[PDB]
């Protein structure tokens, strides 16, 4: 594998097309999820010359720790979906190439499981109708030893995926939800019960609106994940990428702010860094990786962003993802 | 169906080719009808996250009437074109749907028969060669229950349909003008008589300009459609959607800002709003539905578009039309 | 024939297609010919409505005459290329329909004979090696009764025809330059020489810099024509369309300013007028029709976009073509 | 041969695929390759008309001496791989047409060699791990009669080549180095290195952020080459030519701009004059015009693209190269 690309024509082939399409798919008429792609293909970088590389790194400090590159994986829901070893399978590799990985609420092995394989656990929450079943998921998380809560804010319900809805798609009765024996949704109210129930970081992702981020800091979150759920929720929302240089100066330094949609290569995630981000959030191509060979794809996928992560650095003048963030761009056609 | 786009194919199979060319075609080299949904798919709404969803609702009150959605039925001439029951069976399902039906004056059914269905029946007026015969019309309309007069302004004259040309398409001699038993251009003081005429709010359907839109308001109108006709008169007319922020603002609160042209769907609907507009009409889309199954279709296509803005609206943090409308948008390529 | 696309396709089918290729074809990639129809698809007019358009006139006056369009005949070299009649069958259209015809320097039938047909002919210089047989060509269009002559100043020689190159397109020797028995760049010394020589205004084609329509004004043009020479000169030239609405502004009212290149319909003619032109030239679809159906192929063409404009100006609300020049528009994409 | 484009068929056709690939490609997803040619056919030149064309030149000079052109021949690797005559033919041809030929690092003739060709050589520095070879190669270079030393700064290592990666592309083994008998990055300590060791003009290749442009003037470079490698580098790296205005207001003088990527015709070189440039390199089609007829091949390229030059200047009314910068330009669609 060179490139991302080559892993989602491999998990193509031995996926299920109902389970691809749940995968690849967005809401409505995927307006959104298009735009992702076509937002950072808009970016160019202007790279930086004859700076000293002796040392380059992209190594990132964020949330009390250190990350081998400024990446997340992203919250996915159920992975035995994708792969039989499921969520262990990913969050193994992620554990050994340094990355954090975040644990879903719909994950389809538990929380406490997946944060027993070591590494940077981040837990994703979801808001529920019962509002005590959602502070106790917050709380087994931080008992298990989970960095972060990454509070789903974007979902007061799931979206309308049409390629779903065609395929009368429905969860394979050998894929549960584990952390389970429904949604609600979440307020600035719950953010407050979170934050006052824990003393981990809480994330905010799914934020679009700079006012939102400003309200965000306001709340005390430690971060926010701009982003507009891989097109996936709203149909017509903005891309992340296309509000992430206003929401990064409105927010002045005040939470982390991270991105996601349609990163797929270290060049996407040098455009991110160069926008303000402090790290990117990826998602559905470490999925294809995960269905095309399981720990050892995930790991190749990690390893191969990893090099295009130094090589576009380095080749941008950059030896610190610090120094990264101060690139300028130039939008094109 | 769970997109209108479903329903275009089937009316497509059903249809004779002449009648589906006479629905679908539009002026010239149809570039406005094309620039209409450009227009709309370079909007991008910034949604608002974490607001209190407990009860959404998307009615809005209108001309004194409270409707169920912020939507209209388009005036749409000769609906028995597309099926038996033509106009009885659209007015019928906008009825049971809570949604404003515009009759035509070149309805197939006559106006008294369509408003004896009951709903919120408008009327569309064109202004004819004899004066008297239109402010009969009027007076006709309102006696039968109509609740507001939808005057066309932008057909001075029919623009030139290049598919009914080519086709030398023609009304089949089963299909008449019901309210009858021709077209002159219509001037502001064509717009003064109405006014006199009637208790009715005016409502002008066809503007464009700013300017004309402050002097709608200046002339005593209750409302304006921002319309280019569905690109079927002016080839080269700038979209509705384009010019309504720009007239939203001109007229400040003065009437109601309708905009038509191109919308598809309830995201389509909250793009809209979040540009100003207090409601929407839909035209081609109601056509369909009832060419592919009569009242029934109609009735489906309603509650499709009824779902989809209260999921466009709940997903962008809206609990009513009015916070819509207080959203912001981004264009994008 | 209900467009003029419709008559191109008849001249393709008709003329050889190195002819067709001499015809339609532009210099270098072809880039500044794709480029006038491109500038002129993102042009959006803002229509007005209500107006009063009892009536409604398409005529301008224009160096001393009434015409029936704001609409001439661009030159168009050797024109039996086309159709045995050459520029007698186009000029006799020409004359019946009230548009000025230009007659040119290379045309394949005499100045004299084609001025004998009547109507308004104009005479379209090229500036020769021997400048005194320039100045009798000027004299001898007066004296035949041309009322102005089009002084071609973006030719100092013919721009690089890769199609006529590729086919080694060469005039067939049935073709003749009939107005003689070569080219040399002209200058602004030129231009006075032809101004001194003359008392019919002087009218400068293929002006695209601001400060070049200026010094145009400066020395006694009675008009410009705004114009990059159909694509055929300079690839890469910006069209003139996208500089008509700066030059305007700059010459203010100092002499008549025309366009050309690409105007395929009377929506092109109401755009080009929205922007502020005095008038357009049409060239490639007149000669379709030339090819298509000689003086009577012409005569439609010209009766069709007689239509089209009157059409386009009353829908747009503009009862004559001076409210056309004041209507605004709006760059889409 | 009538364009750049009739070359690179031919040169398909005799090599290689491997080789044409490693000609052909760029980085990553080639986004800054095809972005290279999208920028300059978004650039429009607005032409004067009606000045003094007497005594076109199209001769520049720069770094001492006379250029025939504003163009000279970019450094390309290994040139044996396209022809067994390799860089002497080029350098042969370049020689004769009056066009400085740039000298390759990793050239595949000895440098000495291709100097004693005569003309103008120019010699391209890649920054070694063991400094004192890069000096070296410096005093080589200035010994043997080179006029500037081209020192490139945007390879600190080489780009990722997805091309010839997939290709498992290799040197031939009758392929060498001939320079030698391993890369460092360069900083600017290694520039004052090099122009503290040479009375030669020191160029900086590879320069994209205007400070970067600055400094480089103020470091005491000769000129510097506005440029992203050809997209070979950093994939998402901005096009020269869109940084190119910017840094010539900014470098006001201080040193020549020279801009390279994409230049494929006559018409490309004025844009690029226009945009504010001394001079292009132009690379690939050279490599072209090698690969399909050796030394005569490159000589027809070079007449050519003097032929394309002189016309394109013409017909936009510039007498000189000097005039030439001074013409404005408009974006595009
Ligand atoms: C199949 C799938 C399941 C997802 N499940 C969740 C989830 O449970 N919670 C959540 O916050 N985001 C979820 N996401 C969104 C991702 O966290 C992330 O925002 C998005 O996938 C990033 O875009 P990308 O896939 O283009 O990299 C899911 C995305 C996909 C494709
Ligand atoms: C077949 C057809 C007939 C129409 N007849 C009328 C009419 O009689 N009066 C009128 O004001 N608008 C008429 N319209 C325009 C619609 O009212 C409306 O402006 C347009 O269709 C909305 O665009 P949409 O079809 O994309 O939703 C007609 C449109 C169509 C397609
Ligand atoms: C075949 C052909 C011959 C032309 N000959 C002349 C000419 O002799 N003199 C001149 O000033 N323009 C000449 N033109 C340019 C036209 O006058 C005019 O600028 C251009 O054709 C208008 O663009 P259009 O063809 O898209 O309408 C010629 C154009 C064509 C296509
Ligand atoms: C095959 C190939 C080899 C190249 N080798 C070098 C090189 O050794 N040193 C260098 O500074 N640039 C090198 N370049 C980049 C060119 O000097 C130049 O920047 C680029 O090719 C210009 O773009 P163009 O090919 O579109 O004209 C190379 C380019 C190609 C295609
Ligand atoms: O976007 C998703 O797939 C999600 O995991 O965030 C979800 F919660 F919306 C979802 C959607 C469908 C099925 C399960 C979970
Ligand atoms: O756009 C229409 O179809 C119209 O109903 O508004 C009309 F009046 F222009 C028309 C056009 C053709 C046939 C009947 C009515
Ligand atoms: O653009 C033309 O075809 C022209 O008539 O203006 C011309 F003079 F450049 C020309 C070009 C080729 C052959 C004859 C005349
Ligand atoms: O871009 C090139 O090909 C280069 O010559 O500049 C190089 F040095 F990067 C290179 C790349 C691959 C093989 C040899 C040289």
């Amino acid at each position: 594998y060179v490139s991302l690309a080559d892993l989602e024509r491999a998990a193509r082939d031995v996926l299920p097309g109902e389970i691809f399409d749940f995968l690849a798919g967005g809401s409505g008429t995927e307006a959104s999820l298009v735009a992702n792609r076509t937002a950072l293909e808009r970016v160019f970088v202007i790279p930086r010359m004859l700076r000293d590389l002796t040392d380059v790194t992209t190594e990132i400090d964020i949330f009390g720790r250190r990350a081998a590159l400024p990446m997340a994986v992203a919250p996915v829901a159920y992975q035995r979906l994708f792969h039989p070893e499921g969520e262990l399978a990913v969050a193994r590799a992620a554990r050994d190439a340094g990355v954090p990985y975040t644990i879903c609420t719909l994950s389809s092995v538990s929380l406490e499981e997946i944060a027993a394989v070591g590494g940077r656990p981040w837990f994703q929450l979801f808001w529920l109708r019962d509002e005590k079943r959602s502070l106790d998921l917050v709380r087994r998380a931080e008992d298990a030893g989970c960095e972060a809560i990454v509070f789903t804010v974007d979902v007061p319900w799931m979206g309308r995926r049409l390629r779903d809805m065609r395929n009368g798609f429905a969860l394979p009765e050998w894929v549960t939800a584990a952390n389970f024996d429904e949604f609600a949704p979440a307020t600035w109210e719950s953010v407050e019960a979170v934050r006052a129930h824990t003393d981990l970081p809480v994330v905010l992702k799914g934020i679009l609106a700079v006012e939102d981020a400003r309200r965000a800091v306001d709340a005390g979150a430690g971060g926010i994940v701009v982003s507009n759920h891989g097109g996936r929720q709203l149909d017509g929302a903005v891309p992340g990428i296309e509000m992430l240089g206003e929401i990064v100066a409105a927010v002045s330094g005040g939470c982390e702010v991270l991105v996601d949609g349609g990163i797929r290569s270290g060049g996407d995630v040098l455009k991110a860094t160069a926008l303000g981000a402090s790290a990117v959030l990826v998602g559905r191509p470490v999925m294809w990786a995960l269905a095309a060979a399981g720990q050892d794809g995930v790991r190749q996928l990690l390893e191969l962003l990893a090099e295009e992560v130094r090589d576009a650095m380095g080749l941008a003048g950059c030896e610190s993802v610090g120094a990264a963030r101060r690139l300028n761009t130039k939008l094109g056609v």
